[PDB]
């Protein structure tokens, strides 16, 4: 399993100890408060009022928690995944990432605490 924090200002994301393999069932639970710039902070679902100005994940709000599995595109995690199975031919190490616009991570603050584990399958 993996337990740690994902820094909002870390554009390269947070590499976990989870290597997603075909058929794996995983659970993720994310918590905490972060910001993509403003003094206000948002949870793992991000800011539902802020327009997408070029986010790394166009399927989640700005400031939401997202992930990459191997060399995959960004996949929304938000508050978490419940006994989740990846799309076909998606595999590799899970990288957790704060959802923001490329080049604009420098002014981000806070972090999400996250747990990831592989489930019975
Ligand atoms: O839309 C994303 C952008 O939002 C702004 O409000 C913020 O100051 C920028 O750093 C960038 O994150
Ligand atoms: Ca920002």
């Amino acid at each position: 399993a993996w337990k740690g924090e994902v820094l909002a200002n870390n554009e390269a994301g947070q590499v976990t100890s989870i290597i997603y393999n075909p058929g794996d069932v995983i659970t993720i639970v994310a918590a905490g408060w972060a910001s993509y710039g403003p003094t206000q902070k948002w949870g793992p679902q991000g800011d539902r009022e802020h327009p997408d100005q070029g986010l790394i994940c166009h399927d989640a709000f700005c400031g939401a928690l997202v992930m990459k599995i191997g060399n995959s595109g960004t996949i929304p995690v938000n508050t978490g995944l419940f006994r989740w199975v990846a799309p076909n031919n998606v595999q590799g190490a899970i990288t957790l990432i704060y959802n923001d616009v490329p080049g604009t991570y420098g002014n981000n603050s806070g972090s999400f605490s996250v747990n990831i584990g592989k489930d019975q399958s």
